[PDB]
């Protein structure tokens, strides 16, 4: 295990950090706090910390309290090792279509849902873990498009709600080393069947 080298620094921010196109945000192990972005309640008008353009990569950061409206992703975007240490309103959010990869890092204290999909997408979340969440994965409510997500090498303690939620007949959620303690429900989509091991 290498530490960053920003580890121990805190950078303070005021403004959505854009990540464009094609780039690669490496935190290098720095913790963020945002100010004047949020207070990382319920509230729906909060900034995200981080908007990834469709192509952005974003790497090595701890996002502390308060969490905001946490991470945007518009598509082909690799989240890598960032961990939540307060999941704000929720902690990731896919705004447009594409493949959305959560590789390592972990999300703590989300009154709601981790991830909000609203855009038809592949989602894979991968050798993560979560503790005191509401559901790690919500398809927006009521929308029919489809989504397919993958949990893979991950362990989720203390889920209130489910593990995930969607409303759309034609969406996917397949699972593979999935570990789950103290939880309500595991999957509340229209049928059981929309959902896999591999
Ligand atoms: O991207 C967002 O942040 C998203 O937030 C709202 O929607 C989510 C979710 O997609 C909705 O189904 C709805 O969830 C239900 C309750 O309102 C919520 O408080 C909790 O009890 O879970 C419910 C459920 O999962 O069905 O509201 C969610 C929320 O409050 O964050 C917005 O409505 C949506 O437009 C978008 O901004
Ligand atoms: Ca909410
Ligand atoms: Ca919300
Ligand atoms: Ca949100
Ligand atoms: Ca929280």
């Amino acid at each position: 295990h290498h530490v960053g080298t920003n580890t121990g620094g805190v950078l303070v921010i005021t403004d959505t950090i854009i990540v464009k196109s094609g780039q690669t945000y490496d935190g290098k192990g720095i913790k963020i706090i945002a100010q004047g972005m949020g207070d990382g309640s319920q509230s729906e008008n909060q900034k995200p910390i981080f908007k990834l353009e469709k192509g952005a990569n974003l790497k090595n950061v701890i996002i502390g309290a308060p969490g905001c409206d946490g991470i945007h992703c518009y598509g082909d975007n690799v989240v890598e090792n960032v961990v939540w240490e307060d999941v704000g309103e929720d902690a990731l959010t896919v705004k447009s279509e594409g493949v959305v990869e959560v590789i390592g890092g972990s999300a703590k204290e989300a009154a709601d849902a981790v991830f909000n999909l609203n855009a038809p997408c592949t989602f894979k979340v991968k050798n993560f873990t979560a503790t005191n969440i509401g559901k790690l994965v919500r398809q927006n409510g009521n929308t029919t498009f489809k989504v397919v997500i993958y949990l893979e090498d991950v362990t989720l303690n203390n889920v209130k709600s489910c593990v995930a939620k969607s409303d759309s007949p034609v969406s996917e959620l397949w699972y593979h080393n999935l570990n789950v303690n103290n939880c309500k429900t595991l999957f509340e989509f229209p049928s059981q069947s929309q959902i896999h091991q591999y």
